[PDB]
């Protein structure tokens, strides 16, 4: 099944699956044009993740070929010229023709099909069990960690140890190591925790 001339929206550091519903804040000129172009027609767009998160104008080489045929549900034009859109993934599809225009990129795609056994039911039971084991195990580990860190009397040592358990990029951990001053170190770690807390709430 073929869909011609679908406006392309390259995602950075984010992947949308069919049936997922989320808000997106769009700013790249060529991305807001793609949105605006879709709203002038059937409200459909093609979301495809960029491979290199640092590129601002990705060519076909820099986007994955398979992505998600998507529906714009609500679109809001912000003060600054940015757009806040609510989208819903519908179907997976693959780029089959790349129409790079001046204002935005457009793409021809072919919808991909799948598609409930009694095997499938077992596998789901297994998926849920392992997922639950993994949730249970994180909860258990992090608790033991909180209790260990609780009994630490030295500020410098508490800042280091708490930093070593947070999901921080290495360069951030290195920053902590490179912060000799204990008060400065504690502050940075507190701040890191806040970011990690805010990021969690963002992804939800």
């Amino acid at each position: 099944e073929l869909k011609r001339s679908i406006p392309l929206l390259p995602l950075r550091g984010l992947l949308v699956y069919p049936t997922m519903v989320l808000h997106l804040d769009v700013g790249r000129d060529k991305s807001v044009q793609a949105l605006e172009q879709a709203m002038m027609h059937d409200h459909m767009i093609f979301l495809a993740t960029q491979q290199d998160i640092s590129i601002d104008e990705p060519g076909e080489d820099e986007i994955f070929t398979v992505g998600t045929y998507t529906k714009i549900k609500q679109m809001l034009k912000l003060p600054n010229g940015t757009i806040r859109v609510l989208v819903e993934g519908l179907k997976r599809a693959h780029i089959v023709k790349y129409n790079e225009h001046e204002d935005y990129t457009s793409v021809d795609i072919q919808l991909i099909h799948e598609d409930k056994d009694t095997e499938d039911e077992a596998l789901m039971r297994t998926l849920l069990d392992h997922f639950d084991q993994y949730i249970k195990i994180s909860k258990k580990i992090s608790a033991e960690t909180y209790a260990a860190v609780t009994d630490i009397e030295e500020p410098g040592r508490m800042a280091d140890i708490v930093a070593s358990h947070l999901p921080l990029k290495l360069k951030d951990k290195q920053d902590i190591l490179e912060t000799a001053d204990v008060k400065d170190r504690l502050n940075k770690v507190i701040d890191f925790i806040n970011n990690e807390k805010e990021v969690l709430e963002i992804e939800k």
